[PDB]
RNA sequence: CUAAGAAAUUCACGGCGGGCUUGAUGUCCGCGUCUACCUGGUUCACUGCCGUGUAGGCAG
């Protein structure tokens, strides 16, 4: 979850909801499951629902920047495209927690 | 047209003190090397000889 740094306590909260019950995807839609347990009104659970949706959804305009890297492709039989490759966060995450049980933990140690 | 394109790491210092490596010893033993012959290399391409000048009798 990338984004402001001082307002990201507020999205312990909000995805505290994948632990313990089965509720992670109960705030957004299905609500049900925000209705008996949260204790709002009518604005108050429609505000949350609403507000919820805007963390899977799109936060900004699509665009790039000048300390990007957008390197040159020769095509065959053309010009070029453009590509600009990206940090990969959930396959970093993935490796790291894989290495991390092969080098140390229980069985490898 | 390259994870493209850009960049000052700076500075300082006590490692220090001590000390028994000891003792012993059999290297023994044997043997056929064998035959063969022409330097006056020019031990300076000439020493030393009547004129230091280009012709000459000598130890040849």
């Amino acid at each position: 979850v990338v984004g402001n740094a001082a307002a990201l306590d507020v999205f312990k909260f909000l995805s505290l909801q994948y632990q313990g019950k089965n509720l992670l995807n109960w705030l957004t839609e299905d609500s049900a499951e925000a209705l008996q347990a949260l204790s709002d009104n009518a604005e108050q659970a429609r505000e949350w629902r609403q507000a919820f949706i805007g963390i899977t959804t799109v936060k900004g305009a699509p665009a790039s920047h000048s300390l990007a890297k957008q390197l040159y492709f020769p095509l065959p039989g053309s010009g070029y495209h453009l590509l600009a490759p990206l940090f990969p966060t959930s396959l970093v995450h993935h490796v790291h927690a894989l290495l991390r049980e092969a080098r140390f933990g229980d069985a490898a140690k």
